C-alpha cells in the first residue's frame, strides 16, 4: 500500500520572509551572485568535514573525495549543485543560515581550536538566499554522518517544509536544485556557468566539475 511520508512545515523568521519578498518582487541586475554564493556554501560545507576528520578520519566512510559538482538540467529547467562535504543535520537545517544570527557560531569556538580557519558561513542569512535571484523554488536535500537524509524546500510566501528523504541516498554531502525561473534559462547553458564560476569563484581549494548533457 502507500506509505505516509512525514512532513513538516515552518515560517520563515520575521525579518528573512520579508527579505525573501524582497528579493523576489524587486529586480537586481547582478543576479550571478547567486552562484559564487552557493558554491561557497559547499566550500564551507567541505571545509567543515575537512576539519573532522584531522580529528575523526572515520567520518570518510561516508566519503573522502572532496569536489563540487555542477548538474544543469536544459529539459527540467533545474540546476543542481551537489557538494561532498560536510552534510547538513536536521539541527542545521532548521537553524540555517538566517534563523541564528548575532549569537555566535559555537562550534566556530572548539573548531578554532582544532586548528580550522574562518570558513564556515553559518549564522549571516543573507548569501544562500542568493537563489531566490534565479530560482523560483530550491530544495536542499543533505545527508550528515550523524543524522538522516532530509529535504528541505520552499517556494517562499513566508514558509517553507522539511521532510525525511525517501529519494536517492548520496552517502554523504549536500544536494541544492535550483527550479530557475523561466527568464533565467541563460544559467542553462554550459559557457554561461563557466562565465561565472571562473570570475567568482576562481579561488576555490576543491575540484569543481560542470556535467554538461
Amino acid at each position: 500500500p502507500m506509505e505516509e511520508e512525514e512532513v513538516e512545515t515552518f515560517a520563515f523568521q520575521a525579518e528573512i520572509a520579508q527579505l525573501m519578498s524582497l528579493i523576489i518582487n524587486t529586480f537586481y541586475s547582478n543576479k550571478e551572485i547567486f552562484l559564487r554564493e552557493l558554491i561557497s556554501n559547499s566550500s564551507d560545507a567541505l571545509d567543515k568535514i575537512r576539519y573532522e576528520t584531522l580529528t575523526d578520519p572515520s567520518k570518510l566512510d561516508s566519503g573522502k573525495e572532496l569536489h563540487i559538482n555542477l548538474i544543469p538540467n536544459k529539459q527540467d529547467r533545474t540546476l543542481t549543485i551537489v557538494d561532498t562535504g560536510i552534510g547538513m543535520t536536521k539541527a542545521d537545517l532548521i537553524n540555517n543560515l538566517g534563523t541564528i544570527a548575532k549569537s555566535g557560531t559555537k562550534a566556530f569556538m572548539e573548531a578554532l581550536q582544532a586548528g580550522a580557519d574562518i570558513s564556515m558561513i553559518g549564522q549571516f542569512g543573507v548569501g544562500f538566499y542568493s537563489a531566490y535571484l534565479v530560482a523560483e523554488k530550491v530544495t536542499v536535500i543533505t545527508k550528515h554522518n550523524d543524522d538522516e537524509q532530509y529535504a528541505w524546500e520552499s517556494s517562499a510566501g513566508g514558509s517553507f517544509t522539511v521532510r525525511t528523504d525517501t529519494g536517492e541516498p548520496m552517502g554523504r554531502g549536500t544536494k541544492v536544485i535550483l527550479h530557475l525561473k523561466e527568464d533565467q534559462t541563460e544559467y542553462l547553458e554550459e559557457r554561461r556557468i563557466k562565465e561565472i564560476v571562473k570570475k567568482h569563484s576562481q579561488f576555490i581549494g576543491y575540484p569543481i566539475t560542470l556535467f554538461v548533457e
